[PDB]
């Protein structure tokens, strides 16, 4: 009835590139002025962003940065808070592909609650480190070991260790115009992060690049002396660069039918009123695998036991920043496609007393009606760890954070295996157990060749211990 075979043939292979930085490093903005330069921005569309930018903070907003910084909140407050994703999909592109951009908010507040786990949830080939080199600003951006940009590396650095992939890491040398492209502060600053690059975070050359640019004005981001890039830079443009990636994608093994279905539930709604039968809307973001719409399904929550069997009775896009067709329904849900996915759901208890609770980072399966997946509900943890620089000892009993996914659950150090030792020390590659604080809280844990399961281990206060991955044997 339904060729499965075929819709993977005709599916277009994705690049996701997600962006980082400390706030005001111009993220947004240079993602904005992006989409724009890919004509995803129409003029009319343009001059109504001018006109919401001349009634908020001038000191803050711009035109493009409000592209992203597109609610209510985050333009009053003049800065990212929610991490945003957009798809990319025409005939500036490689044939057959499709780029997802990345935005995560740098103010620390929320770059504790979204970006870290975003980098966990997305699994992106490249990232895209934003800095600011205006005068000042990146002297006071380096203090000390654990400043925010280091925590970024001690992240992005370790994940994914003994490779059978490779780093893809572009530093963009951003707001060149406010030190008129200042050849010697550019490669002051290039040259300082190469070494730390290399000689702390073990980077290789072929894994990262130096691009210079202006988010604003647009400076080499594509294709007398403002908006111009000088004589002397003769390395690539941002989005030159960005191509070849996405075109060098293109020859990867794609294992989609082999690959079990996972999703993570990215946002919930259930439709009111409630009543006997319930319909859920979920976005999804497509670990693994495949969903077509009728299948039954499995929605597993955080909540230690709840457990709901339902029904996919449609699929549509999701909602996206550029304007898309959310109308029509879609057959079937591929890896990494974000879905709007309506479940549902059959109440067995009276549907007033006892109300479901789905939460963003609970995952979907296929149904295991009555070669089954293995899900595992863990309260002790059993993880793999690599650590490298320490500026102290984490002792047993230490309290932790522990990324996995979409969610940060506190944690308790319990036990270090294979050793006496009383602590974690600097540079060991460690097998440890951490136990779930949280009362009635499990980790969601799918055994699966196809999933990663990649952790990060941090202090309370948020600063990067270690990498690693749940150990589930
Ligand atoms: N002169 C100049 N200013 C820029 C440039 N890019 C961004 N800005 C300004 O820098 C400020 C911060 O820009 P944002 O786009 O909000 O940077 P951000 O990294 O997204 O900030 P967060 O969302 O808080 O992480 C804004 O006021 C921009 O107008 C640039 O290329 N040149
Ligand atoms: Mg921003
Ligand atoms: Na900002």
């Amino acid at each position: 009835s339904i060729d499965i075979h075929s819709f993977i043939a005709t599916h277009p292979l994705n690049l996701t590139c997600l962006f980082l930085g400390d706030t005001n490093a111009g993220k947004s903005t240079l993602l904005g002025h992006l989409l724009y330069d890919l004509n995803e921005i129409s003029m009319s569309s343009m001059r109504e962003l001018q006109k919401k930018s001349s009634n908020l903070d001038p000191s803050s907003s711009n035109s493009f940065k409000v592209i992203l910084d597109n609610t209510k909140t985050e333009r009053e407050n003049g800065f990212s808070m929610f991490k945003k994703v957009i798809q990319v999909e025409n005939d500036l592109l490689p044939p057959s592909s499709t780029l997802t951009l990345i935005d995560t908010p740098g103010s620390i507040k929320y770059f504790n609650k979204e970006t870290l786990n975003s980098i966990l949830t997305f699994d992106p080939e490249v990232y895209v480190l934003v800095i600011d080199c205006n005068y000042d600003s990146w002297e006071k951006s380096l203090d000390g070991p654990n400043n925010q940009i280091y925590e970024i590396l001690k992240v992005i650095s370790y994940l994914n260790k003994n490779s059978a992939c490779k780093k893809h890491l572009i530093i963009l040398l951003n707001k060149a115009d406010l030190i008129s492209w200042d050849k010697h502060r550019l490669e002051m600053i290039q040259s300082e992060l190469n070494y730390v690059l290399k000689e702390n975070f073990q980077w290789t050359d072929a894994e990262f690049q130096f691009i210079p640019c202006s988010g604003l004005l647009g400076s080499n981001l594509n294709k007398d002396s403002i908006n111009y890039v000088p004589e002397w830079y003769e390395g690539p443009t941002f989005f030159s660069q960005l191509y070849l990636l996405v075109e060098h994608n293109m020859n990867k093994i794609e294992t989609t039918l082999e690959e079990p279905f996972v999703g993570t539930i990215l946002q919930s709604s259930v439709l009111q009123p409630i009543a006997e039968i319930n319909y859920v809307s979920l976005k999804v973001l497509i670990n693994s695998g495949y969903i077509q719409s009728g299948q039954t399904i499995e929605i597993h929550t955080q909540y230690e036991d709840f457990h709901y069997y339902g029904i996919v009775s449609r699929m549509k896009n999701s909602k996206q920043i550029l304007e898309t067709n959310t109308k029509n329904n879609i057959s079937v849900g591929l890896n990494p496609d974000i879905l709007e996915v309506l479940v549902k759901i059959h109440n067995t208890e009276d549907f007033t007393k006892k109300q479901f609770h789905i939460r963003k980072g609970d995952i979907i399966i296929h149904s295991r009606k009555t070669n089954t997946l293995k899900l595992l509900a863990l309260r002790l943890i059993k993880l793999s760890i690599q650590t490298h620089a320490l500026s102290d000892p984490v002792d047993l009993g230490s309290e932790l954070l522990l990324y996995h996914n979409l969610t940060h659950n506190a944690v308790k150090l319990v036990k270090i295996l294979g050793t006496n030792d009383i602590s974690i020390n600097p540079n060991q590659s460690l097998i440890v157990e951490v136990e779930i604080i949280e009362p009635d809280f499990a980790l969601n844990v799918i055994d699966s060749k196809y999933i990663t399961n990649n952790i990060v281990l941090t202090s309370i206060d948020h600063k990067v211990i270690a990498v690693g991955r749940i150990a589930c044997q």
